Order: C-alpha cells, then structure tokens, then sequence
C-alpha cells in the first residue's frame, strides 16, 4: 500500500526528579530515529518531558494523524499500571504517582485509532515498578506493543548493550519489506490489519501538494540548528563555533580555534554563560571529547580536536539562546595570559523554536 505521510514521535524519559533514574531511554531512542529517518519518516525526539512538555508533544504528534498517514509513537521510561490502564510517567511526576500527573496509555491509543490513518505504530518499553503487576480486570490498522521490566535494575540490565532495543528488533524482523536476563520482564503485541502494512510502504509522492509542504516545513521549523559561527576576536585569533542536534532538545556545540596570528603562542578557547533554564554544569562542559559529555555522538563523527559542550533541555529556553565564548591568549613573550570575551546569540535552536 501507500502512506500520506510517516510521523514519528520519540520520548525518552530518564531523569526522574522523585523516582530512580533510568539511563537506557537515551540509546534506544537515538538508534530507533536513526532507524525511522532511514525508512522515510519525519521523526521528533525527546528526552526528558516533564508532564506539560510531554502534554503539548503528543498532541502535535496526534494531530499529524490523518487519513492515510503512517504514525509512530514510541515511549520509554517509567511506567505504572492499574486496572488495565498503563500510564506513562514524566520526569516531574511526584512519588508516589498519580493518573492526574500521567499520560495515560489507553487514551492515546483510542485517538490514535479513531483516525483512520494507514499504519499506526505505539510501542511502551516500561520500567514498572518492582510489585506492579498487571491487575484482575473484566478498529484502524494498528500495531500496539508494550514492553515491561519490573524494577530499574531489570530494566537497566535488559537494556544494556547497544543495538539490542527490543523493539527495533521487532520493526526490523517484521514491519519492514538480545539474551533473556534475570528477574521479571515481559512483552506483549498485539495487531490488527485489514491488509498489509510495513513501515517500507512508499509514500504517496507529490509533486504538488499544498498539505505535504506544510507537514514538512512545520517539523522543519523545529530542527533548524544554529548556522555555524566562526567568531573574531580583536587580538588576531579567529574561533570557530560548530553544532550538532543530537536530539530535538539536544544541541552539542563545539568550539576550536582555527588560527592564532603571529604574535600570539598560546591560546585557549571555551563556552560558559548558558541560559539557566538549560541547568548545564560546567563540569559537563568544556570537554575533550563529545562522549565525555554524554552524547551518543562520538569523536568521529564529530570533528576532532574540539571542546564539546552538550545543551540538552532545549524546550525549557524561554527567551533565546545566549553564551559567553571566552578566550585566553598570550603573546609572544608576555609573562601573563590575556582573557577576552564575545557574547553570541544562537537564537532559539532546534525544538526551543516551538517557545511553549
Ligand atoms: C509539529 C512537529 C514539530 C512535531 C511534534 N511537535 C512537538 O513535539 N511539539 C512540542 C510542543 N511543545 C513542547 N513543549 N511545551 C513546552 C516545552 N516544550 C514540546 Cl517538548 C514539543 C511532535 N511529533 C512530531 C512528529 C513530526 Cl513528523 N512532527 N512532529
Ligand atoms: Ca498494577
Ligand atoms: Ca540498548
Ligand atoms: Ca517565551
Ligand atoms: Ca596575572
């Protein structure tokens, strides 16, 4: 068959602010964009929603589905159950959880199936917790999957390793065209398709159209990143400033001096002054490689010789994007290092665009 359109939306929720931190969302949501933007699909990925940003994210992902298109919702993190209704659990919920400060699973699910879409994709890979167990209790083209791990340990163990994202082994062995760990775990999908669909499906491809033009420049909107700024300073050296979007809401930068003029032996270059929204340590800043920051993005990929700093949390900028680059230099046979600054506006990057 054909697809109107492929949408896909991604949360990774980890750092829990009364809950036990996960760590596996970061990796599984990055190879599964990887892999959706490879089989044509427009992807949003976020990590770290507090209920309001989680809120207002799935809502422009439910209203992207229209008849025809082809929709992915995937979710990990923390999840809870009761009464048959499982709930995702953002990073600001309070312990012990509520439905009131929850996504509640079923309520996406039964929007997503009124649409009339051609493919619709929901996945759960669900830490629960440890004595969650499921409860005693009494359509569209639809592909419902829920993944479970009882407690943090199981998860963070099952989920260790890369590559071994269940349900990306699920999308590669059977809607195109990892050993058993201790504890309690289980998996449940379930389907239901009037003919065949896969994610492979062409997309039912204009030339012209009005609706398909909106679609792509509303999530192109979002994912402009920062055109890469080569700074001059007064005494002759020049830095240049790099970004990278490893997420929606996450932008690495990279600085490195590309020159020193003749009169100058010594420089040193770095960034500080983020907004405080972005809650960035400068510890976490600053560093010699991009995975000393915490990236999923490495050195080769990134270009070499740079200080990397990692800006996640992009959707809390409430105005726009401001930091200091600083430099040291010193002159030729000058006893002492000279320090300069230039403020830089990057704007609003990559999701921040949005301003919600
Ligand atoms: C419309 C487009 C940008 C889009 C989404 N839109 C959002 O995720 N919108 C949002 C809107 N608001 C906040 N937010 N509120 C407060 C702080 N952050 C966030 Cl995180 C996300 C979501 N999913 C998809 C998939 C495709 Cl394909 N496109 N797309
Ligand atoms: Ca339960
Ligand atoms: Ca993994
Ligand atoms: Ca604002
Ligand atoms: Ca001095």
């Amino acid at each position: 068959p054909l697809a109107k359109d492929k949408v896909a939306l991604l949360i990774g929720n980890m750092n829990y602010r009364e809950h036990p931190k996960l760590k596996a969302p970061l990796v599984d949501v990055y190879e599964l964009t990887n892999l959706l933007r490879q089989l044509d699909f427009k992807v949003v990925s976020l990590l770290d929603l507090t209920e309001y940003e989680m809120r207002n994210a799935v809502d422009e992902f439910l209203l992207l589905l229209d008849k025809g298109v082809y929709g992915l919702l995937y979710y990990a993190g923390h999840g809870y159950e009761n009464f048959g209704n499982s709930f995702m659990v953002p990073v600001d919920a309070p312990n012990p959880y509520r439905s009131e400060n929850c996504l509640c699973v079923q309520n996406i699910l039964k929007l997503m199936q009124e649409k009339e879409t051609g493919l619709n994709v929901f996945l759960l890979d669900m830490c629960r917790k440890r004595n969650d167990y499921d409860d005693t209790i009494p359509t569209a083209n639809i592909v419902f999957g829920y993944a479970t791990c009882q407690g943090a340990e199981a998860f963070e163990i099952q989920h260790s390793g890369l590559a071994n994202g269940i349900f990306m082994k699920f999308l590669k062995d059977r809607l195109l065209e990892c050993h058993l760990t201790k504890g309690k775990q289980a998996l449940e999908i379930r389907s239901s398709l009037s003919e065949k669909r896969a994610l492979t499906d062409p997309i039912q491809g204009t030339e012209y159209s009005a609706e398909s033009l909106v679609r792509n420049l509303q999530w192109a909107k979002a994912h402009e990143l920062p055109e890469s700024m080569c700074l001059k300073f007064d005494c002759g050296v020049q830095i240049q400033l790099g970004f990278a979007a490893e997420f929606s809401n996450v932008m690495i930068i990279y600085t490195s001096i590309v020159y020193k003029p003749p009169e100058i032996i010594m420089c040193d270059a770095y960034v500080t002054d983020f907004p405080l929204d972005l809650d960035i340590d400068p510890k976490d800043a600053n560093k010699g490689t991009p995975e000393e920051t915490g990236s999923y993005l490495v050195s080769k990929d990134l270009p070499k010789h740079c200080l990397y700093t990692r800006l996640s949390s992009l959707q809390k900028l409430k105005e726009h994007l401001v930091f200091t680059v600083c430099l040291s230099y010193q002159y030729s046979g000058l006893e002492d290092t000279v320090e300069d600054k230039q403020e830089v506006n990057v704007g609003k990057p990559l999701i921040a665009k949005l301003d919600m």
